[PDB]
C-alpha cells in the first residue's frame, strides 16, 4: 500500500519511516522511486533528498552512499547521515577552503585521487550544509 524506505550507516543504524515517493538527484539526475516500483539497486552521491509521505515534507542531508529499493524496503548505506541539524557556518567556510587548498595541493604533489570527486565532495557538503538551514538572509 505505501512505500518503506530506512538510512543506514557504516558506524550503526539511522531508521526506517515510511514514505508514498522519494525525489532526489541521482546519477541521471532525476530519481523518483515509489512503493510499486521493483527490487533494484543504484547508487547516489551526496547532496539532501526530499521524501514524501502524503500531504507533508521531510529533508534529510545524506553524504555520498549506496540506495537500494526493494518490496517498500530503501537501504541508504551512506557515510553521513543529517537531520537538518548539521548547519555550521564555520564549517561551510572551512569546507570551500580546505577544498580549494586540498585541489591545489592535489596537483602541487599531494593526494589528487579524484579532482572532481573532492571539489564535487567539499562543493556539495558545504551548499547542503548551509542549505539545511544555516543562512537564509544577511
Amino acid at each position: 500500500m505505501v512505500m518503506t524506505v530506512r538510512v543506514i550507516a557504516p558506524d550503526k543504524t539511522v531508521w526506517d519511516a515510511p514514505a508514498e515517493e522519494v525525489i532526489l538527484p541521482s546519477t541521471t539526475g532525476q530519481l523518483g522511486i515509489l512503493s510499486n516500483h521493483a527490487p533494484l539497486l543504484t547508487a547516489l552521491e551526496t547532496g539532501v533528498m526530499r521524501v514524501r509521505q502524503d500531504r507533508e515534507w521531510v529533508a534529510i542531508a545524506l553524504m555520498g552512499g549506496f540506495a537500494e529499493v526493494e518490496n517498500n524496503e530503501v537501504t541508504i548505506l551512506v557515510n553521513g547521515a543529517e537531520r537538518g541539524d548539521t548547519i555550521d557556518l564555520e564549517k561551510a567556510k572551512a569546507e570551500f577552503a580546505a577544498a580549494q587548498a586540498a585541489l591545489a595541493q592535489a596537483e602541487q604533489g599531494e593526494s589528487k585521487q579524484a579532482k572532481i570527486q573532492a571539489t564535487q565532495a567539499f562543493r556539495r557538503a558545504r551548499a547542503r550544509l548551509q542549505a539545511a538551514g544555516g543562512v537564509v538572509e544577511i
